[PDB]
């Protein structure tokens, strides 16, 4: 029996790693389970397009084509059905036209200025598929869903003859008071960090850089004497989103002293060193760092395979 505890700031990818265990070690999500997520996919989609439209008013961005104004009105009139797990052909057309608008896209490309689900584009770009009648969420669709974690979730699964008891909690500031309820008998901690968070601010505090928040938390956890004998695994997650973002958003926004280029390898390594340097006992405390894309089953399968070997050893 092994106890794994997933920690990290909000939206770092903790719950997604949990979902992967079911896909990798279990038979994946069944049709009935996938159908349960259909309303989540729809909710996520409607919420995302509305978030952008909301930002347009805040940032004073006009629609590319005046005709979209009518579609925007219809969006709210028809939104309700989507919230109930139903996607009419009419609603799909409205969302599709809005998503393709140049003004909506201009705002979309300025998302760091507000709050937007990372899976926004994933679903919006696949509207035709998810809008089909009798649509059934794929494994990737489930993995891409956004469901805030409040409280503690316990998941069980067997791997390499070991009985894993995996726990994940909420990462927002208001949820951290609950972390201590999971501190007993932890075999290993998997601390998740959203690499693509470097130019974002906390949803609970617009004055705090998301990455700096993750650093303070890791510093606290990694150096907690209570975990001296607990394996510390560091997941520098969302490497896929980071790879694209680093090309156009200065890392100096988060780390003023970064002197490297706008490239993945140099920046990724820099961030890794920033976190690993927080370890106050480098000689007696080992940090096992892995770069991950939590929604990529193949990546997680191999990374988790490596993580389990370390745990076994
Ligand atoms: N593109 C991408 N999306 C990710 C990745 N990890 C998580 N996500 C998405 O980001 C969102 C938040 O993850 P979630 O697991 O709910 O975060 P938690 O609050 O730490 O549990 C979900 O919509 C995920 O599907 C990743 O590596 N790449
Ligand atoms: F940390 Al979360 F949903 F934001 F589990
Ligand atoms: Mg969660």
């Amino acid at each position: 029996e092994v106890k794994l505890l997933l920690l990290g700031a909000g939206e770092s990818g903790k719950s997604t790693i949990v979902k992967q265990m079911k896909i990798i070690h279990e038979a994946g999500y069944s049709e009935e389970e996938c159908k349960q997520y259909k309303a989540v996919v729809y909710s996520n989609t409607i919420q995302s397009i509305i978030a952008i439209i909301r930002a347009m008013g805040r940032l004073k961005i006009d629609f590319g084509d005046a005709a979209r104004a009518d579609d925007a009105r219809q969006l709210f009139v028809l939104a309700g059905a989507a919230e109930e797990g139903f996607m009419t052909a009419e609603l799909a057309g409205v969302i599709k036209r809005l998503w393709k608008d140049s003004g909506v896209q201009a705002c979309f490309n300025r998302s760091r200025e507000y709050q937007l689900n990372d899976s926004a584009a994933y679903y919006l770009n696949d509207l035709d598929r998810i809008a089909q009648p009798n649509y059934i969420p794929t494994q990737q669709d489930v993995l891409r869903t956004r469901v805030p974690t409040t409280g503690i979730v316990e998941t069980h699964f067997t791997f390499k003859d070991l009985h894993f008891k995996m726990f994940d909690v909420g990462g927002q500031r208001s949820e951290r008071k609950k972390w201590i309820h999971c501190f007993e008998g932890v075999t290993a901690i998997i601390f998740c960090v959203a690499l693509s968070d470097y130019d974002l601010v906390l949803a609970e505090d617009e004055e705090m850089n998301r990455m700096h928040e993750s650093m303070k938390l890791f510093d606290s956890i990694c150096n907690n004497k209570w975990f001296t004998d607990t394996s510390i695994i560091l997941f520098l997650n969302k490497k896929d989103l980071f790879e694209e973002k680093i090309k156009k958003s200065p890392l100096t926004i988060c780390y003023p002293e970064y002197a490297g280029s706008n490239t993945y390898e140099e920046a990724a390594a820099y961030i890794q060193c920033q976190f690993e340097d927080l370890n106050k006992r480098k000689d007696t405390k080992e940090i096992y760092t892995h770069f991950t894309c939590a929604t990529d089953t193949k990546n997680v399968q191999f990374v988790f395979d490596a993580v389990t070997d370390v745990i076994i050893k």
